């Protein structure tokens, strides 16, 4: 159920930040979300193919301030 086992875990795990129940909301909010949705990318094939787990995207340092939604 929604990737997770019907959100039994309850540890707020998602591509963005929230639970799998709120995963569609999270996906809608940022769109990129570790390039979970392939369709988002212009070339279709994104740099990060893998579904974001725990801060998988932007692993190398980009900005000093760590904000999940950073462009
Ligand atoms: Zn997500």
């Amino acid at each position: 159920g929604s990737t997770a086992m019907a959100t039994t875990m309850e540890q707020e795990i998602c591509a963005h930040s929230m639970t799998f129940e709120e995963c569609p909301k999270c996906s809608a909010l940022q769109y990129r979300n570790g390039f979970y949705l392939l369709k988002y990318d212009e070339e279709w094939y994104p740099e990060e193919l893998l579904t974001d787990g725990e801060d998988d995207v932007f692993d190398p340092d980009l900005d000093m301030e760590v904000v999940f939604e950073t462009q």
